[PDB]
């Protein structure tokens, strides 16, 4: 907790991942949201709106940022990456923890840059996703080439006040993006489908939302909490010849486990590919 | 609290029940007691071992409790009616958790013995064993209005707990009650997708579990409609909508649709088997 | 109140999109007819005998479109576009605003072939509509390298007149294309096979095709109005157990979100894959 | 100077309220709406318009001339059988309920006064923005001036036409369950906007306003739909290749399923309630 005694955090961008992100710290009691800084372009955007009421201190300038905080976020669309580390590339100094949370983009390609300025930068990437809103996040990260061996602790110790978190090799961070980043948006759409079928079924829409939304929490939490593999639990679920195990049935054969693998696969490979799009 | 639960059948939901409620504080383990023909089931080892009474009597469970769970499988429940039937005092209130079985069925089962029984039917889901279960119910004929507060109360410890008609029910168990089984497929096969593309099998089920755990907890916690949620994660052209896209392609939707659809035509199905 | 009283509009094609703009101009108020001219090598097309009838100028020959113009609408096909640029380049004058509608063409490519004759073109790109006809389109614009910052608030107030306007970074027109420049196609198609629907459940053919065109306007006016999300919208038809979520599931099982999302793809990718054949000529 | 009833206070209630004090037609506290439920979002919606609001069916038929009915189809006649001796000759009954049939409300009223005029009518939500597309039909007793002015009433909120009776579960799978599929179809090309690089924002907008404009031309136009879908796409362009890729997954079939799916259900729901 004497990380975050006098530390300040900024963002460059201030939209969903800024927000939810700072959403989250200030709710842990991990930062003062005074202690925070955010710049955009583009105030007109719901989410500086947002980090404002919540005591977010807000400007246009990406300079102003990076001289307010020890801890930068990039949370910037990935291929404004490049354009913003040109143009605060001269105001890195030796102080700063540079924390990428772009998708597919590479410590090598932020090093690359920031290089040609100051020699060491360091840098952590980050791929973590917008339920840390919640302080139920999933982050992985791994460290650059001269980021000191407290600046990962000290990354895990903040990214671990707004859900799990745990230090990952960079060339995992592509597949997690497409497991758990792109995760809660597979969530939502199962979600809004799983009421619709309580809706079919003659339940009220809000009651059928909650009922769903809770079973998922719920069954998410055992698994977590239990040593036992998820067929295990599937089984404890089903008795023989009962409801839900006619229900697995049909998941099954919609090929319902494919339909998943294939979204995760998908994520992933868009993930590379922009990736190398960019490099190129 | 004073208050004395019962458990008739010692399987996966009484184990669930009673870990939840005693975790939660409201019930002292021994407090608790549990019955089961078979004193040597994996469940009934779990129960001794967290300090729950148990008998291969269900007489011994109704004469020990007050609020009086039915923990069977739904074929069993008449058979449990009729050997206990005569031993409910008007102390009792008994809550059955069966799949299907309809409170008409078992209030004209316990009157054949003594007027005015105090029936609660509910239908839960197995997550009550971390608390997080989701819970609903519906009061009988002659439940009194506190029988109905007490049980929620109750209920309401270990997660999510509504009433409701009970009309609604078979439909809840179809959503809530299967529920769990589809998250734990959706969970096994995301991690295969996550270790298809080079995770270990270890990190990618911890991510899995808590991306589907976040998720759920910022919808319970957010006014939006999910689909707004959802707009939020996806940037324009971005790997996100390019893996929603492909979860369209394959009907993902109406997969979840027809397993809702399916659960709860089962268990109507199956309680129509029981009244004829 | 709006009338552009020294503005001269010229149309190097006289085709569909050429009617459409100029109806729907005409019917706003905000042009003349007669302060329109349009061009085409096809006298005997229907559109131009329907322009003639609203007292658009006429004439065969491009260069007198451009003499006539101050603001000229490129309503050619794109592989016609680098033809007419080459015959009207030389009479493209200091106060000509160019403004190209066609599908695919860079602001890149029409600056370099007018550049040849005179710098500083003042060139616009657009993507429309067809119900511009109706004063309902949805259009984007582009500004180029010389257009001055009143030439994209003139062309917005001009194309506000005839529906949604709004001013996009280029690069996201060919995406706005695949989606509202061939959404009526789209929407033609459902409509057709709604009213088939209809047909089927005994409605006569008339009837259906107006309850399904009047219940596809009605839902798109709420939800431009409604600060609602369309999933939250469908919502509050639906009765638990009821006819619209029965309806709404035999949807979702042939992924009918799938193919629209399809469809917005294939437009956008052949809109792309056409001007790279293009640019490589 | 018509006063207005709804038995109901839910979304269609506040659709046609809304609709009708937007055209002018009506002083928003000349409607009076009723429902148990005094907690729903919709009655909160409706008092801030001005409407009147009371649990009482009785007080809402009293004040009415015109009285919609406005619940669930299987609440029609428990209401009925509740206000039936409500019912005065000056009274007006259009029903809005999908499936229930004139007949059936002309049964339960006619016990009390002999000639009760009913209307039916279907319609949908779009009425609150006044584009709403409406048939309706006309009962045994209903008199001719009481079809006019149901029409002239129901054209200030859209389109408005008379229909035989035997055509309403029809228009009810095509225009009264119309709305949602434009929803559902309006969020899927959103999704198509946001994965070729659009913002979620603009591609909203623009897939409605595509689709009203489209909509409009239609109305607007003698010619066949094929027509205007031939306009749009030139020889080898970007619009036959996204009609071709509609094609191949038969996305016309889906929408005659649609149609026909809520068609059937609202007749065998019917099928159900007179059974009953
Ligand atoms: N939202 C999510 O689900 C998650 C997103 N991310 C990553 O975070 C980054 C941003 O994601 P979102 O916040 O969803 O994007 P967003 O688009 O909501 O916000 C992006 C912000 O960047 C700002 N911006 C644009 N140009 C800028 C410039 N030149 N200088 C400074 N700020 C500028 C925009 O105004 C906007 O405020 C992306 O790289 C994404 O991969 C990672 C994890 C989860
Ligand atoms: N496990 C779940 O996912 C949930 C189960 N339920 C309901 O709870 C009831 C049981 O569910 P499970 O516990 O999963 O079944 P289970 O099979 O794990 O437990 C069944 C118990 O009943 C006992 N039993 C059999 N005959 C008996 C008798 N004559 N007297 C006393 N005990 C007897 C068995 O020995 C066993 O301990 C079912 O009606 C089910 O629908 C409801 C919500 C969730
Ligand atoms: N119709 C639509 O739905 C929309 C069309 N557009 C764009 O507008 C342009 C035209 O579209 P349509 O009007 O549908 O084509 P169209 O084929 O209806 O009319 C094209 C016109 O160009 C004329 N033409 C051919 N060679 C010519 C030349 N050398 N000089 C002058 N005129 C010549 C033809 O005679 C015809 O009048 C295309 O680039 C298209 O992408 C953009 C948005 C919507
Ligand atoms: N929502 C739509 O898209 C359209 C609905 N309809 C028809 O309108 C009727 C209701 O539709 P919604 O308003 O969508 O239902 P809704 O469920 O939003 O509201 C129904 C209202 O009935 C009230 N209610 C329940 N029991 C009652 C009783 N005994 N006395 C008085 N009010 C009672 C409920 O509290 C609620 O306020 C249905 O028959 C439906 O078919 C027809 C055209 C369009
Ligand atoms: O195992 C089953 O099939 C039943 S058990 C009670 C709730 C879920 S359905
Ligand atoms: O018809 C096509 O294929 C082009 S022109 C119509 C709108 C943009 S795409």
């Amino acid at each position: 907790n004497l990380y975050f005694q006098s530390m300040s955090v900024g963002f460059i961008g201030a939209g969903q991942l800024a927000f939810a992100l700072a959403k989250g710290f200030t709710a842990a009691g991990v930062l003062a949201a005074h202690k925070i800084m955010a710049s955009s372009p583009d105030m007109d955007l719901a989410t500086v709106s947002a980090l404002r009421k919540m005591g977010v201190k807000l400007t246009p300038h990406n300079k102003e940022t990076v001289q307010h905080s020890d801890v930068l976020f990039l949370a910037v669309k990935p291929h404004i990456i490049p354009f913003i580390l040109d143009e605060i590339g001269a105001d890195i100094e030796d102080r700063h923890i540079v924390v990428s949370c772009a998708a597919g983009v590479t410590i090598s390609s932020i090093e690359k840059k920031l290089s040609a300025f100051r020699p060491a930068p360091r840098v952590i990437r980050c791929m973590t996703n917008t339920p840390v809103v919640v302080r139920e996040g999933a982050t992985v990260y791994a460290t650059g080439t001269h980021a000191q061996v407290e600046d990962g602790r000290l990354m895990e110790q903040l990214l671990s006040s707004v859900g799990f978190c745990t230090e990952v090799e960079e060339d995992l961070i592509d597949a997690v993006t497409g497991l758990s980043g792109s995760g809660p948006a597979y969530a939502f759409t199962a979600l809004d489908a799983l009421a619709d079928g309580g809706v079919k079924m003659g339940l009220p829409r809000r009651l059928a939302v909650r009922l769903g939304a809770q079973a998922l929490l719920g069954a998410a939490k055992m698994l977590l909490h239990s040593e036992q593999h998820p067929g295990q639990l599937k089984d404890n679920v089903s008795s023989p010849g009962g409801a839900t195990i006619h229900a697995l049935h049909v998941l099954e054969s919609g090929g319902f486990r494919s339909l998943l693998i294939n979204a995760v696969e998908a994520s992933c490979i868009r993930t590379r590919e922009l990736q190398s799009m960019a490099d190129q």
